[PDB]
């Protein structure tokens, strides 16, 4: 309904300018007329989620690109999308005039905007964060009675939650991982460094750990907050490494088994929470399958296992059929989840590209080759950062979806939110990956969906420099004539009756 205010910073593309007084916006999605369909395109030109609308043709003749979807062709039904709300995060957005907040939660949050479903939480501190602590600093609190939310949890954090669920019309799924736990649980006494809990699984430092995840669960439940789910343990590999930089919690896959089978498992499924979900992993796909074999053929683990949270950083070296394929292969009922991704994390990388359509394609790719891999959901980490890519106690600054520029009490949306949205606006929690068959070599990445209601959604991606002149193939309705151009994303949506 509103435009892009477009403004280059001398990258391949524009980002789009918002403020206290205006941000472009979309419509509400929906399905057009039967018989017809609706295109989303985004260009780096400058295109963003621009609608045009064509007919479905009964019959089609060439020997073009042909792309066939297979309706009762079923996969993974899909979780959804969403960003962390890192302490960096809150930040960025409470620095922003109220005005500026809301439209910048509207962006993420909102049908105006790009419907956000999953927000990811930190439990206590990580390198998004301005000050280390967790919830339990007090020393040797076994008991946890000093157990208590800080004000980056109650003035920062929990406000805002609260703010994008009113925004949100669609149910919100709310994701808990921790860094570190308290340095007095730990054999390093520090909360980076190489160190895991002292002792092992089964033991008073396990069982403080496993009722400290409770503990935060009845924190944010006094505060209205109930998760969906929870991580084992972000990057779990992280703790193994000497001189690791920021808070981190060394386990093998044998040492996450073993606490989840004795500890973590039976003291989630013994409180109010044991309808919390519990995803294992939460690191890098390299890591697959070994760790779901490890973990997964233990009985006593794997009854207490419903997905694996993986990470995208190593994607470069950790090709998705070996890994993702596998897995699913292996464990077909334990649902795989895309939890962290982000731009400029790399020694090679830029920290922060305004405009950059590269990292836009980045994303797509991402979500697109998750999706063709059995994976039921994709989350961003910082849902805002600083045009420093900030801030951040280790200076460890990366790329996000939004920059805030305080001093303009403005904020970018850069190519990979509308990158994102393709996605997380058409492809509500319940739809399912059906699917989609090339008639010859091509450079396009694209997947296909089947809405709930039964109407299809395709997300075509061309990372190339070349336009692609394409149909789709919908066997029991017909054909749609569309052209691809060089360095685009299109979603097409169609009602199928
Ligand atoms: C929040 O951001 C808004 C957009 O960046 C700011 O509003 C804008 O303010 C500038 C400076 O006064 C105006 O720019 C001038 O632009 C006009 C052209 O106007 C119209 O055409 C543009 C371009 O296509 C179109 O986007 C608008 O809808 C207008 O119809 C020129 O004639 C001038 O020479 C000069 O370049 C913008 O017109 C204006 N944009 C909008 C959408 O209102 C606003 O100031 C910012 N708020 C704060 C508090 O800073
Ligand atoms: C995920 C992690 O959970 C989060 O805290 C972090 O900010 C992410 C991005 N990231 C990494 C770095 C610097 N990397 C290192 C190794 O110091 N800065 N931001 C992300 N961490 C990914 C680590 C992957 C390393 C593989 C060797
Ligand atoms: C489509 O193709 C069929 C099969 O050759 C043909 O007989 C029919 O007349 C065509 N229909 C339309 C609507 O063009
Ligand atoms: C920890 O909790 C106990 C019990 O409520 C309290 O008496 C004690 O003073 C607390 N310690 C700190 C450091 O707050």
């Amino acid at each position: 309904a509103r435009p892009c205010i477009p403004k280059s910073f001398g990258y391949s593309s524009v980002v789009c300018v918002c403020n206290a007084t205006y941000c472009d916006s979309f419509d509400p999605p929906t399905f057009p007329a039967l018989g017809t369909f609706s295109r989303y395109e985004s260009t780096r030109s400058g295109r963003r989620m621009e609608l045009s609308m064509g007919p479905i043709q009964a019959n089609h003749t060439g020997t073009g690109l042909l792309l066939t979807l297979q309706p009762e062709q079923k996969f993974q039904k899909v979780k959804g999308f969403g960003g962390a709300m890192t302490d960096a995060a809150a930040l960025n957005i409470l620095a922003l005039s109220p005005p500026a907040q809301n439209l910048l939660l509207k962006s993420y949050f909102s049908e105006e905007g790009i419907g956000y479903n999953i927000i990811r939480v930190p439990m206590a501190s990580c390198d998004f964060s301005i000050r280390t602590y967790t919830y339990a600093d007090t020393p040797d609190d076994f008991q946890l009675h000093n157990f208590s939310l800080p004000e980056e949890d109650t003035k920062l954090k929990i406000p805002l939650i609260h703010r994008a669920l009113q925004l949100a019309q669609r149910p919100v799924s709310l994701l808990a991982s921790p860094w570190t736990s308290p340095t007095w649980l730990k054999t390093n006494g520090a909360v980076n460094g190489k160190g895991s809990l002292k002792g092992q699984p089964g033991d008073i430092y396990h069982q403080t750990w496993a009722r400290y995840f409770v503990k935060f669960l009845d924190a944010y439940a006094e505060h209205k907050l109930q998760f969906w789910a929870v991580t084992a343990e972000n990057e779990p590999s992280a703790g193994l490494l000497s001189g690791y930089p920021f808070q981190c919690l060394g386990f093998t896959p044998e040492h996450q088994r073993d606490f989840i089978a004795r500890d973590l498992g039976p003291t989630l499924a013994n409180s109010t929470h044991h309808n919390v979900r519990l995803l294992m992993l939460d690191d890098q796909r390299l890591l697959l399958p070994h760790w779901a074999k490890v973990v997964l053929t233990d009985p006593e683990a794997a009854k207490y296992v419903h997905g694996i949270a993986v990470h995208w950083y190593l994607d470069f070296l950790a090709p998705a059929k070996a890994t993702l394929g596998e897995t699913h292969r292996l464990f077909p009922n334990t649902m795989l989840f895309a939890s962290e991704a982000c731009v400029g994390s790399k020694f090679w990388e830029q920290s922060v590209r305004l405009g950059s359509w590269d990292r836009g394609m980045q994303y797509s790719h991402s979500i697109i080759t998750n999706l063709l891999y059995h994976v039921v959901g994709w989350t961003d980490w910082n849902l805002a950062l600083n045009p420093e890519g900030g801030p951040n106690w280790v200076r460890n600054f990366v790329d996000s979806p939004i920059i805030v520029d305080i001093t303009k009490d403005t904020f970018y949306k850069q190519p990979m939110f509308y990158h994102l949205g393709h996605f997380s606006k058409f492809i509500p929690e319940g739809s399912q990956r059906v699917g989609l068959v090339a008639s010859q070599k091509n450079d396009l990445d694209a997947v296909a969906l089947m809405h709930p209601d039964g109407s299809a959604v395709v997300v075509v991606l061309n990372r190339s420099s070349k336009d692609v002149p394409l149909t789709i193939k919908d066997p029991a309705v017909g054909f749609l004539e569309t052209i691809s151009p060089g360095y685009s994303i299109h979603t097409y949506l169609w009602r199928r009756q």
